[PDB]
């Protein structure tokens, strides 16, 4: 419409006038605040065979101060866009304004709690509040569009605009979506708009009038977000209606799953992301992702492919620090999980199978395509008798762990065939799914059919190579049209049969851990078992430069096949040297199939490597791996300095500079006040981290109890003191976001002044998933209070959150990073704090009573260069009954962890190189808040590493780490 770079028809999207099956992975730039590491994520995504990445932009981080959009330094998106382009990955931009994403406010900055309008509606105040952010982010995205030589090809307006409740009846509001769309277009956005309906409801589909997007898309998370039972696949959870609904809701556009389950989030007191990785494992992928292909999906994005970390309080209360998500690429960026390797097999199948996009999805059947009803097959039939067809097979009961033998009865250019034709039966093992192919094209050679799955294929000059694989214990068969005979050119000929049947040469074989290569004419067919296929890679090879280029027919055709190990990032030909960039985590045998004619030498990670060439023209070599020594500090043995970070609990404390909580009104349109003045922190500009309230009053001697209702979000906690006397604490739980408590008080002297100090942990602002719920407006602070024997107005309040509130002090680390604790307000969490007069006490000694202390220490690192080494800070928790205490982890000023001993479940906190300095000094800081009478201390706290990966990744540049500087107006 507005451009010709990205177009579409009923079958697929076209990029540069060429059909492209778009297989994407979700990555959030703000969850990995290290520019140097973006290229790593993109290369790992490209290595899966993917060609696109989908990303959100978090408004709360870019306009923390209303009226001032700021996306510089670690918040700069340019390095993210540049890495995508460098890696040859396109982008789907999803700026919101509302993104949900399990982030604080669902993306909404805390000041939205002061906006007099229902969020995500046409209410004037809400729309106006989004204008500054929307115009700025759209302009930034506009410059990176493919129409301007950038990687961005699609744009998503809003996010899961799919439902309302609670009094708001304007949904769906055509003019609302049209407003977002018009504003983006006015900002320069010309690429197509794609939606992401929460479910297949057809909202904003083409033809629905105002607000309609260009390509209708929807989401799906079939296994849910509770990973407690990783091996349980509930009955009926596998969707079977996506194609039907698509033809009814948006038949004119390519079927698109903008968000398809790639893992799951986990709540405070949850089960841990390891279980989520186990639930959404390699079996889940092959069964559910191939099920998506059975619907003819042309755009598939997996949420998440890499989750990252909710550092600096950017996450919502419904989750904790980690956002590992159990995705293919872990929080520490590793790709050891089997799900990564399995996904690579499907990604590479899609990349070399144009026939799949033009095939017509049909209805599933338990009788038409096999000899047993225990199996279900969904056909994707070619346009004519000679066109390629695909058959997605699975157990009829998708959760079945049974092994079933069968025979495939499918239509082909040679008529209806019953396979195997040479005898025996095929096997579908537990929780597996396969895509059988017929009349599949391999550079002009017709593969009449293949039961074993296609990993990849290439034409190297006059030689053709096809890579097939089957799972353990399977018998397979394939046929090549017009072929006369075959020869086993590698491996034993045992179990391999070859016979000319009709106008095709049929070859039968049994899966083995040993590779067999069968030569059929000019075609070399590699016969592999799944686990061997896991080690193959298909890097693109550009003629000029080192960048692979985007994925298209041409770059796909000039790619090569490399058998290696942990990872193969890229390859390029420089003169007569074939360069391969890869990572290794063990001794790795190397094989290169299809080295360019001009290539004479093999260079791996810049090192000339000894290679030999075999009868099949395969280059072979080996890369040695020797685990290097990784010297890490013993945290317990470091020199620690500490300071009381609750000076408010002393009679000498002066809070005159604090904000007076004196508004006899609230700007929160969803919650009326129950106190004389507003005690909702957002009404005063405090939206993140620890919040403190101090209520001053003159006693009348009749006081006995102090009732109070606090609210800090799920898993929050609070602690109270009256002058220097401890009153009590609400240690919190995984199911409470607020708490009502009546505390008794010591006797007070009439005529004397007292102050009640209430410290409240803020776990972030809630999302607003259902429009009209206004859940994002759930306040943080004091909701109710009553001092017995006194009028509520007898107490005058002061409050504080992060120093300066919306006029936040750390422009480099963002509006959410630091909370309101004394040490944070002073900036003591930054490198080189003023510890000269501090005490020499460590967190291992801790506190012997309720309170909050801040700790500091430093240590130097000089880790092995040339290695990608994940570092984690681990807290011990071997005790049966957990002590009640909260910890905030600060590394070089960046908060990278909120630890709640009594709630969990996180004990291991990864921190990326870039935040940590691997060849310099590091400043570690911790706040320790004891919420029990016995006090609190750390029993075990260590810095550990996991497998050092021999890498080709460039040196990681340390991000800006502003050192401590005395702050004006601090208190
Ligand atoms: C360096 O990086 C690499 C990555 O690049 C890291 O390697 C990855 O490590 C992962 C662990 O962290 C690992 O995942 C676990 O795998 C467990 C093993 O099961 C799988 O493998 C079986 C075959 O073993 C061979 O391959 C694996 C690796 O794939 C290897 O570890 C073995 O040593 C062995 O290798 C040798 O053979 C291959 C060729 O075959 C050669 O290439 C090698 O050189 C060696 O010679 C395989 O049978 C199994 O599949 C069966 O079981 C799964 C379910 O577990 C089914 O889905 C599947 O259908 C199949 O079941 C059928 O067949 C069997 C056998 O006939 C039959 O009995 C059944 O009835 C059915 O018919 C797997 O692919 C796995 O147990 C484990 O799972 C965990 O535990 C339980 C399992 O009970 C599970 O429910 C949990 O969810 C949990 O995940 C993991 O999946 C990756 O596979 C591995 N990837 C690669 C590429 O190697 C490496 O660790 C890292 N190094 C360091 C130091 O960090
Ligand atoms: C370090 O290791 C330790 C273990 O050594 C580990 O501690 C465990 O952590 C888990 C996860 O956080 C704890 O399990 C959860 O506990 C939740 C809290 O339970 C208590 O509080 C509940 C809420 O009470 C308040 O609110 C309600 C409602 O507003 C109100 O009525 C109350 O008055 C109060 O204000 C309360 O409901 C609950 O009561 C049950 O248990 C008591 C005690 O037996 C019993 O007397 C009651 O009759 C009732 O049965 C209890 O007082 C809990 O809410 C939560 O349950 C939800 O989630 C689970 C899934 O996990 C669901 O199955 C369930 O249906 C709920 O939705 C869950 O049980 C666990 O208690 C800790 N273990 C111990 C021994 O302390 C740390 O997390 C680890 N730390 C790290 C860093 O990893
Ligand atoms: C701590 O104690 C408080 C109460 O002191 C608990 O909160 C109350 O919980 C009960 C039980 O769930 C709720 O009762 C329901 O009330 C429904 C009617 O709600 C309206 O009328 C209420 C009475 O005045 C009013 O409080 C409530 O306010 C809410 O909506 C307003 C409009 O959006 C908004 O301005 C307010 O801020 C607030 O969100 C409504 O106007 C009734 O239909 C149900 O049958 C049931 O009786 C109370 O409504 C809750 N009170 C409030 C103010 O929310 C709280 O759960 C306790 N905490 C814990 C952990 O137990
Ligand atoms: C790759 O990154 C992931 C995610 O950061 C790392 O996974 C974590 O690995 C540890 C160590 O294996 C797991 O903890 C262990 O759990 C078992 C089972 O309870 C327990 O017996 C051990 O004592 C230990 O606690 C942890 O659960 C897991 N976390 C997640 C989120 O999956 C993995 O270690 C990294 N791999 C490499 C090589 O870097
Ligand atoms: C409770 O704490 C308050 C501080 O908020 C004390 O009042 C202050 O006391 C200091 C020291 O005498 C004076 O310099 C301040 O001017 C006082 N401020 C106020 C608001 O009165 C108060 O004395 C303490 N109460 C008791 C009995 O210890
Ligand atoms: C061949 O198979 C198709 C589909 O399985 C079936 O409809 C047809 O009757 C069979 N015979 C013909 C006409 O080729
Ligand atoms: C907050 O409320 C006050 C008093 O009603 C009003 O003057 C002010 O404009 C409001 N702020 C916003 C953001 O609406
Ligand atoms: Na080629
Ligand atoms: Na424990
Ligand atoms: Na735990």
């Amino acid at each position: 419409l507005l451009q010709k770079y990205v177009t579409w028809d009923e079958h697929s999207i076209f990029v540069n006038g060429e059909r492209l099956m778009i297989f994407s992975g979700e990555v959030h730039p703000y969850r990995l605040p290290v520019a140097s590491l973006y290229i790593d994520i993109f290369e790992k995504v490209k290595a899966l065979g993917f060609n696109c990445v989908s990303f959100y932009v978090d408004w709360a981080l870019l306009e923390g101060n209303p009226g001032h959009y700021s996306a510089e330094g670690i918040f700069d998106l340019q390095p993210f866009f540049d890495a995508a382009k460098e890696a040859g990955i396109y982008l789907l931009a999803r700026p919101g304004p509302y993104i949900n994403a399990e982030v604080s406010g669902g993306g909404f900055p805390g000041w939205l709690q002061r906006v007099d309008g229902i969020l995500r509606t046409s209410d004037e105040a809400y729309l106006k509040a989004t204008d500054n952010y929307a115009s700025n982010i759209a302009a930034t995205i506009a410059k990176a569009q493919i129409t301007n030589g950038g990687p961005i090809i699609l744009y998503q307006p809003e996010n899961e605009y799919s439902g309302a409740c609670c009094g708001y009846n304007g949904f769906p509001d055509g003019s609302y979506m049209q407003y977002i769309e018009d504003h983006a277009r006015d900002a320069g956005i010309v690429v197509p708009f794609i939606s992401n309906d929460a479910w297949a409801a057809g909202h904003n589909a083409p033809g629905t009038g105002a607000g309609a997007v260009d390509i209708y898309g929807h989401d799906s998370y079939p296994l849910g977000f509770d990973c407690a039972n990783p091996s349980t696949w509930p009955s009926g959870n596998l969707p079977t209606y996506f194609h039907t609904s698509h033809e009814q809701q948006s038949p004119s556009t390519p079927y698109s799953l903008v968000e398809f389950q790639g893992g799951a989030f986990d709540p405070w007191g949850g089960v841990g992301f390891a279980k989520c990785a186990a639930l959404l494992n390699h079996e889940f992928e092959r069964v559910f992702y191939k099920n998506d292909f059975s619907f003819g999906v042309a755009f598939l994005n997996l949420y998440m492919i890499f989750g990252g970390t909710n550092w600096g309080n950017l996450g919502h209360p419904g989750g904790y620090t980690s956002y590992d998500y159990g995705s293919a690429i872990s929080e520490s960026r590793n790709i050891t999980r089997e799900k990564y390797s399995e996904l690579k097999l499907l990604g590479n199948f899609a990349k070399v199978s144009p026939g799949y996009l033009v095939a017509n999805p049909g209805d599933l059947s338990t009788s038409t395509y096999t000899n047993t009803a225990d199996l279900t097959v969904t056909p994707l039939l070619g346009s004519n008798s000679s066109a390629s067809s695909f058959f997605v097979i699975r157990h009829s009961d998708y959760s079945s762990q049974a092994s079933v033998e069968y025979k495939l009865t499918v239509p082909t250019s040679a008529g209806n065939l019953t396979i195997p034709q040479l005898g025996g039966s095929l096997t579908l093992s537990g929780r597996d799914s396969k895509i059988h192919v017929t009349d599949y094209d391999v550079a002009g050679t017709n593969i009449l059919y293949s039961t074993a799955e296609v990993f990849t294929w290439k034409k190297f000059n006059n030689e053709k190579v096809l890579v097939l694989y089957g799972g353990p214990g399977e018998h397979h068969e394939f046929a090549v049209s017009g072929a006369s005979s075959s020869s086993v050119v590698e491996g034993s000929s045992s179990g391999i049969s070859s016979k000319k049947v009709g106008k095709a040469l049929v070859v039968a074989w049994d899966v083995s851990t040993a590779r067999r290569i069968v030569q059929v004419g000019s075609l070399k067919v590699f016969l592999l078992d799944r686990n061997s296929a896991y080690n193959y890679w298909v890097p693109q090879v550009p003629t000029k430069g080192t960048a692979p280029g985007y994925s298209n027919q041409e770059t796909t055709a000039s790619s090569i096949i490399v058998k290696a190990g942990y990872l193969v990032r890229s390859a390029y030909l420089d003169g007569n040297d074939l360069h391969i960039q890869a990572d290794f985590n063990a001794t790795t045998p190397i094989e290169v199939v299809g080295a360019p004619s001009g290539a004479k030498n093999l260079v791996i990670n810049g090192k000339k490597t000894q290679t030999k060439v075999d009868k099949n023209g395969i280059w072979s070599a080996s890369v040695a791996y020797t685990a290097p020594k990784v010297q890490l500090p013993s945290l317990k043995s470091l020199k620690w300095k500490s300071v009381d970070t609750l000076p408010e609990a002393k009679n000498t404390y002066d809070d005159s500079a604090w904000t007076s909580a004196d508004h006899a009104y609230t700007n929160n349109s969803a919650h009326s006040l129950q106190t004389p003045t507003s005690l909702f922190a957002s009404d005063y500009g405090y939206h993140t981290g620890a919040l403190l309230f101090r209520g001053h009053f003159t006693a009348n001697g009749k006081e006995k109890t102090f009732f109070v209702q606090t609210k800090g979000g799920t898993a929050y906690g609070h602690s109270i003191w009256i002058n220097e006397t401890y009153v009590g604490s609400w240690a919190g739980t995984s199911i409470n976001d607020n708490n009502n408590a009546t505390y008794t008080l010591p006797t007070l002297q009439s005529g004397k002044n007292y102050v009640i100090t209430v410290v409240i942990d803020n776990m972030g602002l809630d999302e607003d998933w259902t429009i009209g719920s206004e859940d994002m407006k759930n306040p943080r602070g004091i909701i109710q209070y009553s001092l017995s024997g006194q009028e509520a107005s007898a107490i005058s309040w002061k409050l504080t959150g992060n120093l300066g509130g919306e006029n936040y002090r750390d422009t480099v680390r963002g509006p959410l990073n630091e909370g309101g604790l004394y040490a944070e307000r002073q900036g003591f969490h930054q490198p080189q704090p003023p510890t000269q007069k501090w005490d020499s006490s460590s967190p291992f000694t801790g506190l012997t009573k309720p309170g909050i202390r801040f700790y500091s220490t430093s240590f130097d690192l000089d880790l092995p260069s040339g290695y990608d080494i994940p570092l984690y800070f681990n807290f011990g928790n071997s005790t049966s009954t957990p002590a009640a205490y909260r910890v905030q982890l600060y590394v070089n000023g960046y908060q990278y962890g909120k630890y709640v001993n009594n709630i969990g479940p996180q004990t291991s906190f990864p921190v990326p190189e870039g935040i940590l300095n691997y060849h310099g000094t590091n400043w570690l800081a911790l706040s320790l808040w004891a919420q029990e009478d016995n006090g609190a201390k750390l029993d075990s706290f260590e810095l550990i590493n996991t497998t050092p990966v021999l890498t080709s990744l460039g040196e990681v540049k340390s991000v800006n780490q502003p050192k401590y500087q005395a702050r004006k107006g601090a208190y």
